[PDB]
């Protein structure tokens, strides 16, 4: 057996990396034939849970996964899964999702027999005058991303609309290797990511890390934050939550 080493930074309301290797298997309720870790949460120092799951033969959620005003996101990293509200469903391929709004439960099932990698996200919604959200199901694949700040080596899909009527986004990040954010960014929205594809140094509260494909990272309210895509096999990817177009309450 080899030494017992890792590369997971657990900084409680300021930043966390989550390596794959570290992760253990929750039972989460509803859950069956699924392997499914619970990632950024309360305790962690988050305003949503986010999870890492991995749906197998006859993999389910059966009990009803949000609802009760917590809204729900779901993205296919790979594979193929079926998704419904019991009353219409949907067929979901890599780079599919769905957001459910928080009265909706979502119900899931892997939609072919081989492994289906999925992100799962909860929010609990914070309501506005005069808005209120609506389902969203989507793809990537369908949608044309947007240069980030401007820059032409990185790239940004937004799941969500961009409207008052939501609470939140889901967005996915795409970089060239060696591209990067313009600047190092100090904001009260947070931040759950999971990397999807490639490797890059993160700074992270003005500390640089190596991190790849796997890794989950927690980015707590305000906590300095910017990347630099390393390696040259594939591109640094990743997906992840935001909170938004809200006010802090007191």
């Amino acid at each position: 057996k080899e030494l017992l080493t890792s590369r997971a930074v657990i900084k409680k309301d300021n930043y966390a990396i989550i390596p794959h290797d570290g992760l253990v298997q929750n039972a989460v309720p509803g859950f069956e034939n699924v392997d499914i870790s619970i990632l950024g949460s309360p305790k962690l120092g988050a305003t949503f849970v986010d999870y890492i799951a991995t749906f197998h033969k006859n993999g389910q959620q059966t009990t009803g996964f949000g609802g009760d005003g917590i809204q729900t996101l779901v993205y296919v990293i790979d594979g193929r899964l079926r998704v419904s509200d019991g009353q219409e469903t949907h067929e979901l391929e890599a780079g599919g999702y769905a957001y459910f709004t928080p009265e909706m439960k979502m119900y899931l099932a892997n939609a072919q027999e081989a492994d289906t990698e999925v992100f799962l996200y909860k929010k609990r919604y914070q309501p506005l005058a005069g808005h209120q959200p609506y389902k969203v199901v989507g793809s990537i694949h369908d949608q044309q991303p947007e240069e980030y700040e401007g820059m032409t080596d990185v790239l940004l899909w937004s799941l969500l609309p961009k409207e008052f009527d939501f609470d939140m986004n889901m967005h996915i990040l795409s970089f060239e290797p060696g591209a990067s954010h313009a600047y190092i960014e100090t904001h009260v929205q947070e931040h759950g990511a999971y990397l999807i594809s490639g490797q890059g140094m993160y700074n992270l509260d003005n500390e640089w890390y190596p991190v790849e494909k796997g890794d989950y990272i927690f980015m707590s309210a305000y906590v300095p934050q910017a990347a630099y895509a390393v390696g040259r096999e594939e591109p640094l990817m990743y997906v992840y939550s935001k909170d938004a177009n809200r006010e802090p309450e007191l």
